[PDB]
């Protein structure tokens, strides 16, 4: 990991994001990416602005300089894939800011936990290649064999954590260098637990654990905090369908293309290709999004808002209205 240059930091700091309000639930990262022809420097500057405006990095002895080095060390390790690129993790960072500060989830966590979550957003998909865990295991690829041999089925999520500790091992990009003892430990353990919890194979059990804890007034408090962090990172990670319809739609286009590519390589490798990943099945976006809404996103957001995160009710309202709009695309076809 080469150190970040004064020139690179300057390239970010110049961005001023005219009109954009990065703290708003109606914020639009697509409009932001076009507004210039340096769409990466913009993304970095949104992330930088979000982290400073929280007032958290300052409280934990993280200089403006170390914070920007971190953001740029993260950006270098993301790839040119349709969805799991740098724009996705800047989106998860911004969305998590809104859940914390507009949804009042900050009230459930310490400032350190709020700081860790915003930072974890940016590392949670490092060096994602546009292929899911299943691909690595079905093709008996090296990373797949190593996961299988060492007993951890979360191929990508363990990879992401490995790159996250690498970046933070250098004091010039360690946003946690200001921490010591129990606080530094908590920052690393909670960042790692949250990234590992983004594996959708654990979706059901993470959701049921958080709900059983929130329903139990005698839950261990440290455990409830941890599961709140995991649930918020998960929330941001499937937050596409909580955005204004046209934003939601562009995200659904980017993820469908990434899936389609995986199925193109699964084809040329002679491995099982699910309907979802098959360009030849040419399924309607509308039916896809309605499916995701009915089986994953609507139950998830409704249950966590009912159980505990009442201030996030708008996510359930926007899902409800996004589903209505896709039902009208169908009704008028
Ligand atoms: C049954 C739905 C049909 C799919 N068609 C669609 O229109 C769509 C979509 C879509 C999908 C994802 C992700 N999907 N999933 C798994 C979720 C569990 C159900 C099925 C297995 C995939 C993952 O693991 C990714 C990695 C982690 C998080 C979610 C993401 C994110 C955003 C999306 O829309 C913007
Ligand atoms: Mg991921
Ligand atoms: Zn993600």
């Amino acid at each position: 990991v080469t150190a970040i240059t004064k020139v690179e930091r300057e390239a970010v700091l110049v961005c001023e994001l005219p009109s954009f309000d990065v703290t708003d639930v109606e914020f639009d990262l697509f409009r932001a990416r076009e507004s210039t022809d340096k769409p990466l420097d913009v993304a970095a500057a949104i992330a930088y602005r979000l982290l400073l405006g929280s007032g958290l990095p300052q409280k934990f002895g993280c200089s403006d300089e170390v914070l920007l080095n971190f953001i740029l060390q993260c950006r270098k390790k993301y790839r040119n894939v349709p969805y799991h690129n740098f724009y996705h993790v800047v989106d998860v960072c911004q969305t998590i800011h809104t859940f914390l500060y507009r949804g009042n989830v900050y009230e459930k966590l310490t400032e350190l936990e709020c700081f860790v979550l915003l930072i974890t957003a940016l590392v949670h998909d490092l060096d994602h290649m546009g292929l899911n865990n299943s691909f690595y295991l079905k093709t008996e690829s090296p990373l797949g064999i190593l996961s299988s041999a060492s007993g951890n089925t979360s191929v990508l999520e363990v990879h992401h954590c490995n790159l996250a500790v690498e970046i933070l091992s250098d004091p010039e990009s360690d946003v946690f260098d200001g921490l010591e003892g129990a606080e530094r430990t908590l920052a690393f353990r909670s960042m790692i637990d949250c990234v590992l919890a983004t594996d959708m194979a654990k979706h059901g059990s993470a959701l049921e654990a958080f709900l059983a804890s929130a329903a139990d007034q005698s839950s261990d408090e440290a455990a409830f905090h941890r599961m709140t962090m995991e649930i918020i990172l998960k929330a941001g990670d499937i937050s596409n369908v909580t955005k204004p319809f046209d934003i939601s739609r562009q995200w659904a286009m980017a993820v469908t293309e990434e899936f389609y590519r995986q199925g193109d390589m699964e084809k040329e490798r002679g491995v099982e290709v699910l309907p979802m990943f098959d360009r030849s099945k040419n399924m309607e976006l509308a039916k896809g999004q309605i499916g995701f809404i009915d089986f994953v996103a609507a139950p998830f957001f409704q249950k966590i808002v009912d159980a505990c995160l009442q201030g996030m009710q708008w996510t359930v309202d926007r899902i409800k209205s996004n589903r209505a709009q896709w039902e009208r695309v169908l009704e008028t076809r």
